[PDB]
């Protein structure tokens, strides 16, 4: 995987797929010059660093090559910064489970957990801390295949850095580990906490975590030992894995490599671990 540098004439926006603080994402078409191939893409236009700085960051981001991480295919530097990324046809996993909750069986749910863990482990191998993992930021290539994406909170750790110490950026409190909330510390093990919350979202078919609790109250609730409840479809074996992801000591929590193994085992006999009517 290498970074293509794109001219404005090489791609065209087709429609909006979403937007936020980072900017706006469009569905579009990439026609590499002279190549006679139309490639469906998602174009992320951001809302200034020197071009050389932006490119160097884009080069690193484009080297991230894993089946379960959405890849940066190219970049166009004009008045605005535009990132050309793989288009995920089915949108975010959060919307997908909400929509299709009547037709989602244990096999798909457990496979998604495996895939997200595989992607996160790859990021860890690259020393990348995601810092914003949630079902809304997992995208669907096909119902059978999902990819983690990133809208700018991810950080690369230095050779000797074991943690990221954040500044004042706004934070998704209900997905964050307690040490991130209290001390702005982020590690792969804090990503594991967020992973556990993401899995809870899937197992409840897109339900809201800590529903009707103010974000400002979350740290105190977690300090008292309260955690998200066991989803109706979850056997205790699955729930206990989620609970391990939310232990106060980051090194108590499993590693993504260990989560891959445990969920892969469960995905081999899925009806044993998730209880879903009509499944199958
Ligand atoms: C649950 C969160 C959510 O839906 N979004 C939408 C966008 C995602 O931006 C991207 N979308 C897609 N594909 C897609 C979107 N909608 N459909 C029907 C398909 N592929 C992408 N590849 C990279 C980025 C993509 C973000 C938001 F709104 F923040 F921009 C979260």
């Amino acid at each position: 995987a290498l970074l293509r540098i794109l001219k404005e004439t090489e791609f065209k926006k087709i429609k909006v797929l979403g937007s936020g603080a980072f900017g706006t994402v469009y569905k579009g078409l990439w026609i590499p010059e002279g190549e006679k191939v139309k490639i469906p893409v998602a174009i992320k236009e951001l809302r200034p660093k020197a071009n050389k700085e932006i490119l160097d960051e884009a080069y690193v981001m484009a080297s991230v090559d894993n089946p379960h991480v959405c890849r940066l295919l190219g970049i166009c530097l004009t008045s605005t910064v535009q990132l050309i990324m793989q288009l995920m046809p089915f949108g975010c996993l959060l919307d997908y489970v909400r929509e299709h909750k009547d037709n989602i069986g244990s096999q798909y749910l457990l496979n998604w957990c495996v895939q997200i863990a595989k992607g996160m482990n790859y990021l860890e191998d690259r020393r990348l801390v995601h810092r914003d993992l949630a079902a809304r930021n997992v995208l669907v290539k096909t119902p059978q295949h999902v990819k983690i994406t990133d809208f700018g909170r991810a950080k690369l750790l230095g050779a000797e850095e074991k943690e990221y110490h954040a500044e004042g950026g706004k934070v998704p409190i209900k997905w964050m580990a307690l040490e991130s909330i209290l001390h702005r510390i982020y590690t792969h093990q804090s990503d594991v906490w967020s992973y556990g919350v993401t899995v809870w979202e899937l197992m409840t078919f897109g339900s809201k975590p800590y529903d009707g609790i103010p974000a400002s109250e979350i740290s105190s609730i977690l300090e008292k030992g309260e955690r998200l409840p066991q989803p109706p479809i979850c056997t205790i074996d699955v729930y206990m894995i989620m609970r391990k992801c939310w232990m106060i000591d980051a090194d108590s929590r499993p590693k993504f490599r260990e989560l891959i193994i445990e969920f892969s085992k469960m995905a081999r006999d899925p009806q044993r671990y998730l209880v879903i009517q009509g499944d199958e």
